[PDB]
Protein backbone atom coordinates (compact mmCIF):
# COMPACT_ATOMS: atom_id res chain seq x y z
CA UNK A 1 0.00 0.00 0.00
CA UNK A 2 3.40 2.05 -0.24
CA UNK A 3 2.26 3.77 -3.47
CA UNK A 4 -1.43 3.38 -3.26
CA UNK A 5 -3.81 6.50 -2.77
CA UNK A 6 -5.78 6.83 0.30
CA UNK A 7 -4.21 6.41 4.05
CA UNK A 8 -7.48 6.02 6.08
CA UNK A 9 -8.93 2.42 7.42
CA UNK A 10 -7.94 -0.79 5.84
CA UNK A 11 -10.84 -2.65 6.38
CA UNK A 12 -14.05 -1.81 5.36
CA UNK A 13 -13.81 -3.02 1.04
CA UNK A 14 -16.74 -1.35 0.49
CA UNK A 15 -16.05 1.85 1.68
CA UNK A 16 -11.95 1.23 0.08
CA UNK A 17 -14.08 1.22 -2.92
CA UNK A 18 -16.04 4.24 -2.64
CA UNK A 19 -12.93 6.30 -1.05
CA UNK A 20 -9.87 5.43 -3.57
CA UNK A 21 -12.58 5.79 -6.68
CA UNK A 22 -11.38 8.60 -8.85
CA UNK A 23 -13.33 8.56 -11.92
CA UNK A 24 -16.72 6.61 -12.50
CA UNK A 25 -18.61 6.49 -16.13
CA UNK A 26 -22.26 6.42 -14.60
CA UNK A 27 -25.30 6.93 -17.34
CA UNK A 28 -28.34 8.98 -16.56
CA UNK A 29 -31.62 10.06 -18.55
CA UNK A 30 -29.09 9.50 -21.71
CA UNK A 31 -25.93 11.51 -20.82
CA UNK A 32 -22.40 9.77 -19.59
CA UNK A 33 -21.28 11.59 -16.41
CA UNK A 34 -18.14 11.54 -14.29
CA UNK A 35 -19.86 10.28 -10.79
CA UNK A 36 -16.64 10.38 -8.54
CA UNK A 37 -17.18 13.56 -6.86
CA UNK A 38 -14.18 14.82 -9.23
CA UNK A 39 -16.55 15.81 -11.87
CA UNK A 40 -14.13 15.08 -14.21
CA UNK A 41 -15.61 16.01 -17.78
CA UNK A 42 -16.82 13.70 -20.46
CA UNK A 43 -17.86 14.71 -23.97
CA UNK A 44 -19.93 12.68 -26.16
CA UNK A 45 -19.36 13.23 -29.55
CA UNK A 46 -22.67 12.62 -32.02
CA UNK A 47 -21.84 8.53 -33.01
CA UNK A 48 -21.79 7.27 -29.61
CA UNK A 49 -24.19 4.88 -29.12
CA UNK A 50 -26.21 3.72 -25.84
CA UNK A 51 -27.57 0.12 -25.61
CA UNK A 52 -28.80 -1.93 -22.61
CA UNK A 53 -26.16 -2.56 -20.30
CA UNK A 54 -25.58 -4.76 -17.10
CA UNK A 55 -27.21 -2.33 -14.97
CA UNK A 56 -29.03 0.93 -16.87
CA UNK A 57 -27.92 1.83 -19.86
CA UNK A 58 -23.80 1.23 -21.78
CA UNK A 59 -21.88 2.86 -23.91
CA UNK A 60 -21.65 1.22 -27.25
CA UNK A 61 -19.01 2.24 -30.10
CA UNK A 62 -19.02 1.89 -33.69
CA UNK A 63 -16.38 2.34 -36.33
CA UNK A 64 -16.31 5.75 -37.38
CA UNK A 65 -14.85 9.20 -36.04
CA UNK A 66 -17.58 10.42 -34.93
CA UNK A 67 -18.19 7.23 -32.53
CA UNK A 68 -16.37 8.53 -29.27
CA UNK A 69 -16.57 9.76 -25.58
CA UNK A 70 -13.92 11.71 -24.07
CA UNK A 71 -13.24 12.37 -20.44
CA UNK A 72 -11.29 15.79 -19.68
CA UNK A 73 -9.36 14.53 -16.75
CA UNK A 74 -10.24 16.84 -13.86
CA UNK A 75 -7.16 18.77 -12.26
CA UNK A 76 -6.85 17.26 -8.99
CA UNK A 77 -6.80 13.83 -10.93
CA UNK A 78 -5.02 14.86 -14.20
CA UNK A 79 -1.16 13.22 -13.08
CA UNK A 80 -1.93 10.41 -10.80
CA UNK A 81 -0.95 7.77 -12.62
CA UNK A 82 2.28 9.46 -13.47
CA UNK A 83 4.00 7.17 -10.64
CA UNK A 84 1.24 6.12 -8.15
CA UNK A 85 -0.77 2.93 -8.82
CA UNK A 86 -3.95 2.67 -10.31
CA UNK A 87 -6.51 0.64 -11.68
CA UNK A 88 -8.92 0.80 -14.35
CA UNK A 89 -12.12 -1.45 -14.34
CA UNK A 90 -14.55 -1.55 -17.15
CA UNK A 91 -17.61 -4.20 -18.23
CA UNK A 92 -16.62 -5.30 -21.75
CA UNK A 93 -18.68 -6.92 -24.78
CA UNK A 94 -17.19 -8.06 -27.68
CA UNK A 95 -18.89 -9.92 -30.57
CA UNK A 96 -17.29 -13.15 -31.55
CA UNK A 97 -14.98 -12.60 -34.03
CA UNK A 98 -16.37 -14.37 -37.20
CA UNK A 99 -13.90 -17.19 -38.63
CA UNK A 100 -13.97 -14.58 -41.87
CA UNK A 101 -12.52 -11.72 -39.74
CA UNK A 102 -10.04 -14.08 -38.12
CA UNK A 103 -8.22 -14.33 -41.72
CA UNK A 104 -8.37 -10.60 -42.59
CA UNK A 105 -7.94 -8.29 -39.25
CA UNK A 106 -6.47 -10.74 -37.02
CA UNK A 107 -3.28 -9.03 -37.64
CA UNK A 108 -4.92 -5.92 -36.96
CA UNK A 109 -4.57 -4.17 -33.58
CA UNK A 110 -6.58 -1.75 -31.98
CA UNK A 111 -7.40 0.38 -29.34
CA UNK A 112 -11.07 1.28 -27.39
CA UNK A 113 -9.88 2.85 -24.41
CA UNK A 114 -6.49 5.28 -24.26
CA UNK A 115 -5.11 7.99 -22.24
CA UNK A 116 -2.40 7.98 -25.02
CA UNK A 117 -2.06 10.45 -27.50
CA UNK A 118 -1.67 8.61 -30.92
CA UNK A 119 -0.24 8.85 -33.99
CA UNK A 120 -0.06 6.86 -37.22
CA UNK A 121 1.43 3.99 -35.36
CA UNK A 122 3.64 5.89 -33.37
CA UNK A 123 2.70 6.78 -29.60
CA UNK A 124 2.47 8.96 -26.95
CA UNK A 125 2.63 7.82 -23.70
CA UNK A 126 0.24 6.62 -20.53
CA UNK A 127 -2.15 3.10 -21.61
CA UNK A 128 -5.04 1.85 -23.71
CA UNK A 129 -6.76 -1.17 -23.71
CA UNK A 130 -6.77 -2.86 -27.33
CA UNK A 131 -8.28 -5.89 -29.30
CA UNK A 132 -6.12 -7.36 -31.81
CA UNK A 133 -7.89 -10.97 -33.09
CA UNK A 134 -8.89 -12.80 -29.86
CA UNK A 135 -6.77 -11.25 -28.11
CA UNK A 136 -7.12 -8.44 -25.50
CA UNK A 137 -4.62 -6.12 -24.27
CA UNK A 138 -3.35 -4.08 -21.72
CA UNK A 139 -0.52 -1.87 -22.49
CA UNK A 140 1.36 0.83 -20.55
CA UNK A 141 4.35 3.39 -22.28
CA UNK A 142 6.26 6.00 -19.95
CA UNK A 143 8.15 9.41 -20.92
CA UNK A 144 11.11 7.40 -21.72
CA UNK A 145 9.67 5.02 -24.55
CA UNK A 146 9.11 1.90 -22.50
CA UNK A 147 6.76 -0.19 -22.53
CA UNK A 148 4.75 -3.01 -20.29
CA UNK A 149 2.40 -4.85 -21.94
CA UNK A 150 -0.01 -7.82 -21.12
CA UNK A 151 -2.01 -10.26 -23.83
CA UNK A 152 -4.69 -12.63 -22.84
CA UNK A 153 -5.39 -14.99 -25.16
CA UNK A 154 -9.27 -15.97 -25.16
CA UNK A 155 -10.06 -19.64 -24.95
CA UNK A 156 -10.61 -21.45 -28.26
CA UNK A 157 -13.94 -22.38 -27.28
CA UNK A 158 -16.33 -19.50 -27.79
CA UNK A 159 -19.16 -20.64 -25.83
CA UNK A 160 -17.16 -20.07 -22.83
CA UNK A 161 -14.40 -17.72 -24.21
CA UNK A 162 -14.56 -13.67 -22.53
CA UNK A 163 -14.22 -12.25 -25.69
CA UNK A 164 -17.29 -13.98 -27.71
CA UNK A 165 -20.66 -11.46 -26.74
CA UNK A 166 -20.74 -11.77 -23.83
CA UNK A 167 -20.64 -9.05 -21.58
CA UNK A 168 -17.37 -9.53 -19.39
CA UNK A 169 -16.08 -7.34 -15.97
CA UNK A 170 -12.47 -6.23 -16.72
CA UNK A 171 -9.98 -4.81 -14.32
CA UNK A 172 -6.52 -4.13 -14.48
CA UNK A 173 -4.31 -3.23 -11.45
CA UNK A 174 -1.36 -1.65 -11.65
CA UNK A 175 1.25 -1.65 -8.06
CA UNK A 176 4.09 0.65 -9.73
CA UNK A 177 6.15 -1.69 -6.47
CA UNK A 178 5.39 -4.95 -8.21
CA UNK A 179 3.26 -5.45 -11.17
CA UNK A 180 0.36 -5.01 -13.70
CA UNK A 181 -2.37 -7.99 -13.05
CA UNK A 182 -5.49 -8.66 -15.31
CA UNK A 183 -8.28 -9.73 -14.18
CA UNK A 184 -11.71 -10.91 -16.23
CA UNK A 185 -14.55 -11.55 -14.18
CA UNK A 186 -12.81 -11.28 -10.80
CA UNK A 187 -10.13 -13.93 -11.96
CA UNK A 188 -6.06 -13.71 -12.54
CA UNK A 189 -5.44 -13.71 -16.53
CA UNK A 190 -2.57 -12.09 -17.09
CA UNK A 191 0.46 -9.78 -15.30
CA UNK A 192 3.50 -8.39 -15.99
CA UNK A 193 6.46 -7.06 -13.86
CA UNK A 194 6.14 -2.91 -14.19
CA UNK A 195 9.44 -2.16 -11.70
CA UNK A 196 11.22 0.14 -14.06
CA UNK A 197 9.53 2.42 -15.96
CA UNK A 198 9.21 6.36 -14.73
CA UNK A 199 6.83 8.64 -15.42
CA UNK A 200 3.91 8.02 -17.22
CA UNK A 201 2.74 11.37 -18.73
CA UNK A 202 -0.18 11.78 -20.96
CA UNK A 203 -2.95 13.12 -22.19
CA UNK A 204 -5.30 15.29 -20.22
CA UNK A 205 -7.93 13.07 -21.80
CA UNK A 206 -9.30 9.60 -21.54
CA UNK A 207 -10.79 8.43 -24.80
CA UNK A 208 -12.92 6.25 -25.90
CA UNK A 209 -13.59 5.35 -29.27
CA UNK A 210 -12.15 2.30 -32.11
CA UNK A 211 -8.82 3.54 -33.29
CA UNK A 212 -7.13 2.15 -36.28
CA UNK A 213 -9.41 -0.52 -36.24
CA UNK A 214 -9.51 -2.41 -40.26
CA UNK A 215 -13.15 -3.49 -40.10
CA UNK A 216 -15.82 -1.48 -41.18
CA UNK A 217 -18.17 -3.74 -38.94
CA UNK A 218 -16.49 -3.41 -35.54
CA UNK A 219 -18.93 -2.41 -32.92
CA UNK A 220 -17.76 -2.87 -29.05
CA UNK A 221 -19.69 -1.51 -25.38
CA UNK A 222 -18.51 -0.77 -22.49
CA UNK A 223 -20.01 0.13 -18.86
CA UNK A 224 -18.90 1.76 -15.80
CA UNK A 225 -15.53 3.09 -16.28
CA UNK A 226 -13.92 3.23 -13.39
CA UNK A 227 -10.65 4.63 -12.23
CA UNK A 228 -9.21 4.29 -9.09
CA UNK A 229 -6.30 5.48 -7.15
CA UNK A 230 -4.30 1.81 -6.32
CA UNK A 231 -3.62 -1.75 -6.96
CA UNK A 232 -6.94 -3.18 -5.94
CA UNK A 233 -6.29 -6.89 -4.62
CA UNK A 234 -8.47 -9.70 -5.16
CA UNK A 235 -10.82 -9.69 -2.20
CA UNK A 236 -11.41 -6.00 -3.47
CA UNK A 237 -11.63 -7.09 -7.16
CA UNK A 238 -14.28 -9.93 -5.99
CA UNK A 239 -16.49 -7.14 -4.09
CA UNK A 240 -15.96 -4.73 -6.94
CA UNK A 241 -17.33 -7.34 -8.87
CA UNK A 242 -20.06 -8.61 -7.28
CA UNK A 243 -21.22 -5.03 -6.84
CA UNK A 244 -22.52 -4.83 -10.07
CA UNK A 245 -24.64 -8.17 -10.36
CA UNK A 246 -28.09 -7.08 -8.73
CA UNK A 247 -30.74 -9.91 -8.62
CA UNK A 248 -33.58 -7.89 -9.53
CA UNK A 249 -33.19 -8.35 -12.99
CA UNK A 250 -32.84 -11.29 -14.95
CA UNK A 251 -30.42 -11.94 -18.13
CA UNK A 252 -29.87 -13.34 -21.11
CA UNK A 253 -27.20 -15.51 -21.99
CA UNK A 254 -25.23 -12.44 -23.02
CA UNK A 255 -25.82 -10.56 -20.20
CA UNK A 256 -28.52 -8.16 -21.02
CA UNK A 257 -31.64 -7.85 -19.19
CA UNK A 258 -34.49 -10.75 -19.79
CA UNK A 259 -37.19 -9.55 -21.94
CA UNK A 260 -40.98 -10.70 -22.31
CA UNK A 261 -42.04 -11.68 -26.29
CA UNK A 262 -38.55 -12.46 -27.32
CA UNK A 263 -37.68 -15.85 -28.80
CA UNK A 264 -34.48 -17.46 -26.85
CA UNK A 265 -33.55 -20.55 -26.97
CA UNK A 266 -32.93 -22.63 -23.76
CA UNK A 267 -29.79 -24.38 -22.93
CA UNK A 268 -28.87 -25.70 -19.89
CA UNK A 269 -25.61 -24.40 -17.82
CA UNK A 270 -25.00 -27.86 -16.56
CA UNK A 271 -25.40 -29.47 -19.78
CA UNK A 272 -24.04 -26.51 -21.96
CA UNK A 273 -23.12 -28.80 -25.40
CA UNK A 274 -27.39 -29.66 -25.68
CA UNK A 275 -30.69 -28.17 -27.09
CA UNK A 276 -34.44 -28.32 -26.74
CA UNK A 277 -35.80 -30.96 -28.54
CA UNK A 278 -39.94 -31.34 -28.96
CA UNK A 279 -41.35 -34.95 -28.39
CA UNK A 280 -44.71 -33.53 -30.75
CA UNK A 281 -46.95 -31.34 -29.69
CA UNK A 282 -49.02 -32.01 -27.07
CA UNK A 283 -45.90 -34.40 -25.61
CA UNK A 284 -42.64 -34.10 -24.00
CA UNK A 285 -39.51 -31.86 -24.44
CA UNK A 286 -35.82 -33.47 -24.43
CA UNK A 287 -31.65 -32.68 -24.79
CA UNK A 288 -29.81 -33.40 -27.76
CA UNK A 289 -26.86 -32.55 -28.97
CA UNK A 290 -26.27 -29.78 -30.59
CA UNK A 291 -23.74 -29.43 -33.76
CA UNK A 292 -20.45 -28.00 -33.63
CA UNK A 293 -18.35 -25.95 -35.18
CA UNK A 294 -14.42 -26.68 -35.06
CA UNK A 295 -11.55 -24.73 -36.91
CA UNK A 296 -8.17 -26.09 -36.42
CA UNK A 297 -5.64 -23.41 -38.53
CA UNK A 298 -7.60 -20.66 -36.23
CA UNK A 299 -7.79 -22.75 -32.93
CA UNK A 300 -11.26 -22.30 -32.36
CA UNK A 301 -14.48 -24.38 -31.78
CA UNK A 302 -17.75 -23.64 -30.42
CA UNK A 303 -21.33 -25.32 -30.30
CA UNK A 304 -23.60 -23.94 -32.68
CA UNK A 305 -26.64 -21.64 -31.38
CA UNK A 306 -30.05 -21.30 -33.00
CA UNK A 307 -31.43 -24.28 -33.09
CA UNK A 308 -33.58 -26.07 -30.91
CA UNK A 309 -36.93 -25.25 -29.60
CA UNK A 310 -37.97 -21.24 -29.35
CA UNK A 311 -39.64 -20.44 -26.35
CA UNK A 312 -41.28 -16.99 -25.53
CA UNK A 313 -42.24 -14.81 -22.06
CA UNK A 314 -45.23 -13.61 -21.46
CA UNK A 315 -46.56 -12.09 -17.61
CA UNK A 316 -48.89 -14.30 -16.26
CA UNK A 317 -51.72 -11.38 -16.25
CA UNK A 318 -50.69 -8.68 -18.52
CA UNK A 319 -52.04 -6.02 -20.55
CA UNK A 320 -50.85 -2.52 -19.59
CA UNK A 321 -47.94 -1.51 -18.03
CA UNK A 322 -44.57 -0.69 -19.64
CA UNK A 323 -41.26 -2.96 -18.34
CA UNK A 324 -40.92 -5.31 -21.40
CA UNK A 325 -38.00 -6.51 -18.75
CA UNK A 326 -38.83 -9.68 -16.85
CA UNK A 327 -37.97 -9.06 -13.13
CA UNK A 328 -36.61 -11.96 -10.67
CA UNK A 329 -39.97 -12.63 -8.61
CA UNK A 330 -42.93 -12.24 -11.83
CA UNK A 331 -44.96 -14.45 -12.41
CA UNK A 332 -45.55 -15.95 -16.32
CA UNK A 333 -46.39 -18.17 -18.64
CA UNK A 334 -43.60 -19.97 -20.73
CA UNK A 335 -44.36 -20.55 -24.42
CA UNK A 336 -42.81 -22.84 -27.44
CA UNK A 337 -42.92 -20.82 -30.99
CA UNK A 338 -42.54 -23.31 -33.92
CA UNK A 339 -44.62 -22.80 -36.62
CA UNK A 340 -46.35 -19.33 -36.04
CA UNK A 341 -48.19 -20.71 -33.46
CA UNK A 342 -47.35 -20.39 -29.29
CA UNK A 343 -48.08 -23.85 -27.08
CA UNK A 344 -47.97 -23.12 -23.81
CA UNK A 345 -45.50 -25.11 -21.49
CA UNK A 346 -47.08 -27.08 -18.69
CA UNK A 347 -47.87 -30.23 -16.41
CA UNK A 348 -51.69 -31.75 -16.40
CA UNK A 349 -53.06 -32.45 -13.39
CA UNK A 350 -51.61 -36.63 -13.09
CA UNK A 351 -49.40 -36.19 -16.47
CA UNK A 352 -46.89 -39.09 -15.77
CA UNK A 353 -44.02 -37.46 -13.73
CA UNK A 354 -41.09 -39.65 -13.04
CA UNK A 355 -41.57 -41.28 -9.51
CA UNK A 356 -44.77 -38.86 -8.94
CA UNK A 357 -42.35 -36.33 -8.45
CA UNK A 358 -40.68 -35.22 -11.19
CA UNK A 359 -43.34 -33.68 -13.40
CA UNK A 360 -42.84 -34.40 -17.39
CA UNK A 361 -43.68 -31.30 -18.73
CA UNK A 362 -46.12 -30.82 -21.78
CA UNK A 363 -46.14 -28.23 -24.81
CA UNK A 364 -49.34 -27.39 -26.08
CA UNK A 365 -51.55 -30.08 -23.80
CA UNK A 366 -54.75 -29.64 -24.65
CA UNK A 367 -56.54 -32.91 -23.40
CA UNK A 368 -60.68 -31.41 -22.52
CA UNK A 369 -61.40 -31.07 -18.94
CA UNK A 370 -58.03 -32.03 -17.70
CA UNK A 371 -56.44 -29.09 -15.98
CA UNK A 372 -53.48 -27.89 -17.12
CA UNK A 373 -51.03 -26.06 -14.97
CA UNK A 374 -48.69 -23.26 -16.31
CA UNK A 375 -48.39 -20.31 -13.98
CA UNK A 376 -44.17 -19.84 -13.51
CA UNK A 377 -42.20 -17.76 -12.03
CA UNK A 378 -38.73 -16.67 -13.35
CA UNK A 379 -36.07 -16.32 -10.37
CA UNK A 380 -32.39 -16.24 -9.99
CA UNK A 381 -32.21 -18.67 -6.57
CA UNK A 382 -28.24 -18.77 -7.25
CA UNK A 383 -25.03 -19.01 -8.86
CA UNK A 384 -25.39 -14.25 -9.61
CA UNK A 385 -22.06 -14.45 -11.74
CA UNK A 386 -23.69 -16.98 -13.98
CA UNK A 387 -26.22 -15.06 -16.17
CA UNK A 388 -29.00 -18.18 -15.80
CA UNK A 389 -32.50 -18.58 -15.15
CA UNK A 390 -34.55 -20.65 -13.04
CA UNK A 391 -38.24 -21.37 -13.18
CA UNK A 392 -40.85 -22.09 -11.30
CA UNK A 393 -43.93 -24.19 -11.89
CA UNK A 394 -47.31 -23.75 -9.69
CA UNK A 395 -50.31 -25.75 -9.69
CA UNK A 396 -53.94 -23.80 -9.91
CA UNK A 397 -53.41 -23.44 -5.85
CA UNK A 398 -50.21 -21.92 -5.21
CA UNK A 399 -48.57 -24.74 -4.76
CA UNK A 400 -45.25 -25.54 -5.65
CA UNK A 401 -44.92 -28.40 -8.82
CA UNK A 402 -40.84 -27.73 -8.50
CA UNK A 403 -37.90 -25.56 -10.63
CA UNK A 404 -37.85 -26.62 -14.12
CA UNK A 405 -34.82 -29.21 -15.26
CA UNK A 406 -34.35 -32.64 -16.73
CA UNK A 407 -34.23 -35.94 -15.08
CA UNK A 408 -32.86 -38.73 -17.22
CA UNK A 409 -36.02 -41.54 -18.28
CA UNK A 410 -37.34 -43.36 -21.35
CA UNK A 411 -40.69 -43.05 -22.50
CA UNK A 412 -42.89 -45.79 -24.56
CA UNK A 413 -40.41 -46.86 -27.01
CA UNK A 414 -38.64 -43.32 -27.84
CA UNK A 415 -34.99 -43.86 -26.72
CA UNK A 416 -33.27 -43.10 -23.12
CA UNK A 417 -33.59 -38.90 -22.87
CA UNK A 418 -33.33 -36.77 -20.52
CA UNK A 419 -36.59 -35.06 -20.39
CA UNK A 420 -37.52 -32.21 -19.13
CA UNK A 421 -39.35 -32.22 -16.23
CA UNK A 422 -41.00 -29.88 -12.92
CA UNK A 423 -39.82 -31.14 -9.23
CA UNK A 424 -39.02 -30.19 -6.04
CA UNK A 425 -36.13 -32.10 -5.49
CA UNK A 426 -33.86 -29.23 -6.81
CA UNK A 427 -35.15 -27.20 -3.90
CA UNK A 428 -32.54 -29.25 -1.46
CA UNK A 429 -29.35 -29.24 -3.72
CA UNK A 430 -29.70 -25.47 -4.27
CA UNK A 431 -25.36 -24.93 -2.82
CA UNK A 432 -24.30 -27.21 -5.44
CA UNK A 433 -21.70 -25.64 -7.79
CA UNK A 434 -23.37 -27.45 -10.76
CA UNK A 435 -27.20 -28.00 -10.51
CA UNK A 436 -29.60 -29.07 -13.62
CA UNK A 437 -32.12 -26.89 -13.44
CA UNK A 438 -30.25 -23.79 -14.55
CA UNK A 439 -31.14 -22.44 -17.73
CA UNK A 440 -29.23 -20.11 -20.50
CA UNK A 441 -31.96 -17.93 -22.35
CA UNK A 442 -30.33 -17.19 -25.69
CA UNK A 443 -31.38 -14.62 -28.49
CA UNK A 444 -30.11 -14.36 -31.76
CA UNK A 445 -27.65 -11.82 -31.49
CA UNK A 446 -25.65 -9.78 -34.17
CA UNK A 447 -22.55 -10.43 -32.45
CA UNK A 448 -22.70 -13.98 -32.78
CA UNK A 449 -23.54 -15.81 -35.90
CA UNK A 450 -22.61 -19.17 -36.65
CA UNK A 451 -20.24 -19.35 -39.54
C1 LIG B 1 -33.37 -41.53 -9.56
C2 LIG B 1 -32.59 -41.22 -8.36
O1 LIG B 1 -31.55 -41.82 -8.19
N1 LIG B 1 -33.05 -40.30 -7.52
C3 LIG B 1 -34.36 -39.71 -7.61
C4 LIG B 1 -35.21 -39.91 -6.36
O2 LIG B 1 -35.54 -41.27 -6.13
C5 LIG B 1 -35.60 -42.08 -5.07
C6 LIG B 1 -34.70 -43.25 -4.76
O3 LIG B 1 -33.58 -43.17 -4.06
C7 LIG B 1 -32.95 -42.45 -3.00
C8 LIG B 1 -33.30 -41.04 -3.27
O4 LIG B 1 -32.42 -40.34 -3.73
O5 LIG B 1 -34.43 -40.64 -3.08
C9 LIG B 1 -33.45 -42.98 -1.68
C10 LIG B 1 -32.79 -44.33 -1.40
O6 LIG B 1 -33.34 -44.71 -0.17
C11 LIG B 1 -31.25 -44.23 -1.42
N2 LIG B 1 -30.43 -45.45 -1.28
C12 LIG B 1 -30.04 -45.64 -0.04
C13 LIG B 1 -30.42 -46.89 0.70
O7 LIG B 1 -29.51 -44.74 0.55
C14 LIG B 1 -30.85 -43.61 -2.76
C15 LIG B 1 -29.37 -43.28 -2.76
O8 LIG B 1 -29.12 -42.17 -1.91
C16 LIG B 1 -28.99 -43.01 -4.21
C17 LIG B 1 -29.06 -41.55 -4.63
O9 LIG B 1 -30.39 -41.20 -4.94
O10 LIG B 1 -27.65 -43.34 -4.51
C18 LIG B 1 -27.07 -44.57 -5.06
C19 LIG B 1 -27.71 -45.60 -4.45
O11 LIG B 1 -27.35 -46.00 -3.34
O12 LIG B 1 -28.64 -46.15 -5.04
C20 LIG B 1 -25.71 -44.09 -4.67
C21 LIG B 1 -24.86 -44.97 -5.56
O13 LIG B 1 -23.54 -44.51 -5.46
C22 LIG B 1 -25.27 -44.89 -7.02
N3 LIG B 1 -24.48 -45.81 -7.83
C23 LIG B 1 -23.85 -45.37 -8.91
C24 LIG B 1 -22.95 -46.34 -9.62
O14 LIG B 1 -23.99 -44.21 -9.30
C25 LIG B 1 -26.76 -45.18 -7.17
C26 LIG B 1 -27.29 -45.18 -8.58
O15 LIG B 1 -27.00 -43.96 -9.25
C27 LIG B 1 -28.81 -45.36 -8.50
O16 LIG B 1 -29.10 -46.59 -7.84
C28 LIG B 1 -29.43 -45.30 -9.89
O17 LIG B 1 -29.10 -44.04 -10.47
O18 LIG B 1 -27.47 -44.22 -6.40
O19 LIG B 1 -31.54 -42.42 -3.06
C29 LIG B 1 -34.75 -44.19 -5.94
O20 LIG B 1 -33.86 -45.25 -5.69
C30 LIG B 1 -36.19 -44.64 -6.10
O21 LIG B 1 -36.27 -45.53 -7.18
C31 LIG B 1 -37.41 -46.18 -7.18
C32 LIG B 1 -37.24 -46.59 -8.63
O22 LIG B 1 -37.18 -45.47 -9.48
C33 LIG B 1 -38.46 -47.30 -9.12
O23 LIG B 1 -38.11 -47.85 -10.36
C34 LIG B 1 -38.80 -48.39 -8.18
O24 LIG B 1 -40.04 -48.82 -8.64
C35 LIG B 1 -39.83 -50.13 -8.70
C36 LIG B 1 -39.76 -51.64 -8.57
SI1 LIG B 1 -40.14 -52.45 -10.11
C37 LIG B 1 -39.70 -51.44 -11.52
C38 LIG B 1 -39.12 -53.92 -10.16
C39 LIG B 1 -41.86 -52.90 -10.18
O25 LIG B 1 -39.01 -47.82 -6.93
C40 LIG B 1 -37.83 -47.36 -6.34
C41 LIG B 1 -38.11 -46.97 -4.88
O26 LIG B 1 -39.16 -46.03 -4.81
O27 LIG B 1 -37.03 -43.53 -6.28
C42 LIG B 1 -37.00 -42.66 -5.18
C43 LIG B 1 -38.13 -41.63 -5.32
O28 LIG B 1 -38.16 -40.67 -4.31
O29 LIG B 1 -36.45 -39.25 -6.53
C44 LIG B 1 -36.30 -37.85 -6.77
C45 LIG B 1 -37.70 -37.25 -6.81
O30 LIG B 1 -37.69 -35.97 -6.18
C46 LIG B 1 -35.53 -37.63 -8.04
O31 LIG B 1 -36.14 -38.30 -9.11
C47 LIG B 1 -34.15 -38.24 -7.94
O32 LIG B 1 -33.52 -37.94 -9.08
C48 LIG B 1 -32.89 -36.79 -9.59
O33 LIG B 1 -33.74 -36.13 -10.50
C49 LIG B 1 -33.25 -34.88 -10.94
C50 LIG B 1 -34.27 -34.25 -11.87
O34 LIG B 1 -35.55 -34.78 -11.60
C51 LIG B 1 -31.98 -35.11 -11.71
O35 LIG B 1 -32.25 -35.81 -12.91
C52 LIG B 1 -30.99 -35.87 -10.85
O36 LIG B 1 -29.91 -36.12 -11.78
C53 LIG B 1 -28.58 -35.49 -11.82
C54 LIG B 1 -28.76 -34.30 -11.28
O37 LIG B 1 -28.19 -34.01 -10.23
O38 LIG B 1 -29.47 -33.52 -11.87
C55 LIG B 1 -28.41 -35.64 -13.27
C56 LIG B 1 -26.90 -35.71 -13.36
O39 LIG B 1 -26.48 -36.02 -14.66
C57 LIG B 1 -26.32 -36.79 -12.46
N4 LIG B 1 -24.87 -36.77 -12.65
C58 LIG B 1 -24.07 -37.70 -12.10
C59 LIG B 1 -22.60 -37.43 -12.14
O40 LIG B 1 -24.49 -38.71 -11.58
C60 LIG B 1 -26.74 -36.57 -11.01
C61 LIG B 1 -26.22 -37.60 -10.01
O41 LIG B 1 -26.78 -38.88 -10.29
C62 LIG B 1 -26.61 -37.27 -8.58
O42 LIG B 1 -26.81 -35.86 -8.46
C63 LIG B 1 -25.58 -37.63 -7.51
O43 LIG B 1 -24.26 -37.73 -8.10
O44 LIG B 1 -28.16 -36.59 -11.03
C64 LIG B 1 -31.60 -37.16 -10.32
O45 LIG B 1 -30.65 -37.78 -9.49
Amino acid sequence: KNLDCWVDNEEDIDVILKKSTILNLDINNDIISDISGFNSSVITYPDAQLVPGINGKAIHLVNNESSEVIVHKAMDIEYNDMFNNFTVSFWLRVPKVSASHLEQYGTNEYSIISSMKKHSLSIGSGWSVSLKGNNLIWTLKDSAGEVRQITFRDLPDKFNAYLANKWVFITITNDRLSSANLYINGVLMGSAEITGLGAIREDNNITLKLDRCNNNNQYVSIDKFRIFCKALNPKEIEKLYTSYLSITFLRDFWGNPLRYDTEYYLIPVASSSKDVQLKNITDYMYLTNAPSYTNGKLNIYYRRLYNGLKFIIKRYTPNNEIDSFVKSGDFIKLYVSYNNNEHIVGYPKDGNAFNNLDRILRVGYNAPGIPLYKKMEAVKLRDLKTYSVQLKLYDDKNASLGLVGTHNGQIGNDPNRDILIASNWYFNHLKDKILGCDWYFVPTDEGWTND
